[PDB]
């Protein structure tokens, strides 16, 4: 998988927006920025609150206090599932990115395989990125219950 | 991995009572009895979505009013941790079981490594247990989503 130290891989995410569907370089949308940026398997499906939506919700404050620019939701799902998720969660604080290839979660390494479940999606993990720059990054290890969370990302900054 | 319709291998399973530790073949327990048996990683370890013990404490009425004689949780721990446990979740019905070196579950071919957490311990399952016979295992495949709650045993029942 992608090493600290690292700039993110060169590719997009993609967002709705009423110009339509635009498709983000990372490199550029996370240029100049502290960035948290936290993964799902996928749109809807459960996760310990603490470590997807909710948690980086009501720890938003918080974060941007300590000097994160920019709070990001990705998921391997499309654009549509994404922005209807934001909503159904009031995620106003969290831009909601959307993998819908899984072109840019395998290009971290940290792609899945849910089989007839959802077919290839995300590990679930979080990173500070600076200025494009992975300078933290947690992935969740479900057998030996390392259980870090968007309070594992705010001590770290 | 032991299957559907196999019968248990009469491994041995430990308990805390006045005379101190004890330990029987699982078959001395089970025997003659329709057995509702869950399992868990470990005592005291957190869920988010997963199958549950409290699950099974909510529904232990309707699984008594389907013809179980018995609900049972067992994990790789000793007795005293088992019976911290249960008294932590009010499960007094539940008859807790400990595995406290792992050779039952590593008889059911039904183990997994946590590594640095806690050594060998069991994957979360749930079985449905006919006078010895296993007539229901559901086993937990995290990355689909499937869970061995007590609705699912219910629905076999």
């Amino acid at each position: 998988m992608i090493a600290q130290g690292q700039t993110l891989p060169n590719a997009t995410l993609s967002q709705l927006t009423k110009e339509g569907m635009v498709h983000h370089p990372v490199l550029e949308l996370f240029a100049g920025k502290k960035v948290v940026l936290f993964a799902v398997p996928g749109a809807f499906t459960p996760t310990c609150s603490e470590a997807h939506l909710p948690g980086y919700i009501v720890l938003a404050d918080q974060l941007k206090a300590k000097g994160v620019d920019l709070i990001a939701s990705v998921s391997v799902n499309d654009a549509f599932v994404m922005k209807a998720w934001g909503e159904a969660q009031n995620a106003e604080e969290i831009l909601m990115l959307a993998d819908g290839d899984a072109s840019f979660t395998k290009a971290l390494g940290l792609e899945m395989d849910t089989a007839g479940f959802g077919g290839l999606r995300s590990q679930r993990y979080a990173m500070i990125i600076d200025n494009g720059v992975v300078t933290t990054l947690n992935v969740e290890a479900p057998k030996s219950f390392e259980v870090s969370n968007a309070e594992t990302i705010l001590a770290a900054l």
